[PDB]
DNA sequence: ATCTGTACATGTACAGAT
DNA sequence: ATCTGTACATGTACAGAT
DNA sequence: ATCTGTACATGTACAGAT
DNA sequence: ATCTGTACATGTACAGAT
């Protein structure tokens, strides 16, 4: 039933092989260009993020997310009002992006990438028209197949995480206090998503990657000498429900995969035991996930998992209309055996 | 009953405070000295090991173990006659300890020892001498007196960052317990060679750093023994077993061949055999301790206790310990077991 | 003026003390 | 149930060296 | 400072056993 | 239908060499 759906959603090794071989060619070349040429981004380092690298990518290997992270000296943050997620950066190579302007820096980053792509004749690859606000430089590759790659500029700070995250990452009952303390000793990242043009947003893609690949209360969850859980499978099913709904109804344009990822982090925290995510109980697990996501919509509350004061479902970010709309559509699919899965 | 014993065994904060304040003074000074002038041990780094740093030290804070580890690039090992544990190592600073390519353990240890003795002489803050050398030991042992007697084993160590030696490939069977990711990461840590004998150029592998990790990350659940997790009795069983041996050892010299490492090894095997945190419930301390004794007794009777990291190395081989010694310890354990542990009452 | 090995600053888990 | 000392990991400041 | 080699985890694909 | 074993593929951390 849902096994049958996950089978459809499963990526093929051949497709993975071909898609990766190309994406890596391009990314390696873009990365080479940032240092081996005397740009402001010399020393920038690669960090693969998102669904493909978490092993929760569904349908096809056609969307890849990569951080080009840049370690910066002693940095001063100032929270953009009380948003929790957005900051101004303050205090050498970067002088010419001065307060460090996100858009000015992103523009140069973008300009370089556009130049390097022009010089690529191996592969059919253009640079997508800029979406204002967005921190990505998006590449549209065509093998025969359409593949998109988000190159995300990132500042890496080695200081302790900003105050807004102090109560974030409530993994203590699930992954534990040692894991949490160690995770919060990793750097934090700022990406140039706006709000305006000088605002950066916190990024925990590196932390989310760790969590995805170390998601059990037991150290052996999903390992060769351990028991398989269905945590990732539920994430996939939920992602697919949204993807399918999103491509049918334009009313759902305000919703994205990060909403679902956030909700399931909360579910995993609420239901820490690996036994509460037994493969045999895939149906009820998926169901309790839907129920939870519906409560978030109804209460208009979905807190950033790392930044509790940042509500992704705040009125200011998404209309009541949009939420009620998605509620009805989810409720419908739920109470009619998920017809949309059959497409 | 056993809670009451563990209460006695528990260290006091006051004693910990005083003992540590002194030990650290001495060790910091000894370590500072190694970095001086054209010392062959410049770059040597500190790594605290053993029971005190694993939180399984019992009775008093009176024995501390410290590795002074020294990174040695481009190093070639040759296993000493298929033993698994022992190896030969082959204007550089260590040049002075070589015998045509071969790094002498004893020559190196001797210099190490000489330096330490010299540095201790110059300490008048604290009452601290250097214990007479124990044959078949890699340690330089300090006897500090505070008022109270405290000993500190300074252990010379080579640090190699290469892959662990072949003999350990089947070692550390933690896959069903701590997992494959933990194991892979652990085996990416360096391995250590200490100058224990067999001859004067032989070194022995050391996994004290790994054992420390295991002790402090001993559960199948990541929250085992944490503030938002469930307490197990794994460490408590180790303490009780250590105490049984310590008490027996200081009464009967027949038990001189036995050490705390034997019990530590046995319990690593027990933890592997019983991976679930529920199999080590605090409420079931008695049966947990009992199954541990039963296991240790089987090891003695079958004369088999494999090094947890080096499976082919049997710590209870006839060549290391007499049948007599094992049977003796068997009877004494069996006795304590079947008479309510009278020796705990001392 | 810049660079650096060393010491310190900051944070938390663990366990003992209250 | 809360509070506190020690160990340990990671970041950063800086007197002495260059 | 950069690059390659090695080991193994997380996947997929599929046959034979249950 | 599911489970187990093997083969094949990609990702990633880190050591040793340059
Ligand atoms: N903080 C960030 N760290 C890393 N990458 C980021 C971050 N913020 C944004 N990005 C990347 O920028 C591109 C566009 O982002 P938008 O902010 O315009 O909207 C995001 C996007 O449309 C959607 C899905 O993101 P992603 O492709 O990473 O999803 P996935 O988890 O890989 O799954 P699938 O590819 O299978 O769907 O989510 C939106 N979004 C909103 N907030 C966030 C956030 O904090 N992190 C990530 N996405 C977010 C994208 O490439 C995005 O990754
Ligand atoms: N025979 C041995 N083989 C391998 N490692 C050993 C051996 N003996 C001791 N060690 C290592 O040296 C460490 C310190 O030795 P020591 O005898 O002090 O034991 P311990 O675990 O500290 O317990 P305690 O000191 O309370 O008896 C041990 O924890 C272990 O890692
Ligand atoms: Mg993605
Ligand atoms: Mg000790
Ligand atoms: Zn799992
Ligand atoms: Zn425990």
């Amino acid at each position: 039933k849902l096994k049958k759906v996950l089978d459809k959603l499963r990526l093929k090794r051949k497709d993975i092989s071909e898609a990766a071989e190309t994406v890596n060619k391009v990314v390696e070349r873009l990365l080479r260009r940032m240092q081996k040429r005397e740009s402001e981004f010399k020393g920038v380092e690669q960090l693969n993020t998102g669904s493909y690298y978490e092993h929760v990518k569904i349908s096809a290997p056609n969307e890849f997310d990569v951080m080009f992270k840049l370690e910066v000296p002693r940095i001063e943050l100032q929270e953009y009002y009380e948003t929790g997620a957005f900051y101004l950066v303050k205090f050498n190579p970067l002088s010419h992006f001065l307060v460090l302007s996100a858009t000015k820096m992103l523009s140069k980053f973008r300009k370089i990438i556009k130049e390097e792509v022009k010089e690529i004749k191996d592969i059919d690859v253009s640079v997508e028209k800029e979406k204002p606000g967005s921190p990505a430089v998006t590449l549209l590759i065509r093998n025969p197949e359409e593949i998109s790659v988000d190159i995300i500029l990132a500042l890496e700070s080695k200081g302790s995480w900003p105050i807004s995250t102090k109560e974030g990452l409530p993994i203590q009952g699930w992954l534990g206090t040692k894991v949490r303390t160690n995770l919060r000793r990793e750097p934090f990242y700022l990406v140039p998503k706006n709000a305006q043009g000088e605002t950066w947003r916190l990024s925990f893609s590196h932390t989310e990657k760790y969590i995805l690949n170390n998601h059990g209360i037991e150290k052996t969850c999903c390992e060769s000498s351990g028991a398989k859980c269905c945590r990732k499978e539920c994430l996939k099913l939920m992602k697919y429900l949204l993807e399918q709904l999103k491509k049918e109804f334009q009313e759902l344009d305000a919703f994205c995969s990060y909403h679902v990822k956030t909700a399931i982090f909360h579910m995993w925290t609420q239901d820490p035991q690996d036994s509460q995510w037994d493969p045999r109980n895939l149906s009820s697990c998926f169901d309790k996930l839907l129920a939870f996501f519906l409560e978030c919509l109804r209460t208009e509350k979905l807190d950033h998992y790392f930044i509790p004061k940042f509500n992704l479902f705040s009125q200011e970010l998404i209309d009541r209309k949009s939420k009620e709309f998605l509620s009805k559509k989810i409720e419908y699919e739920r109470n009619n055996g998920f017809p949309i899965f059959d497409k």
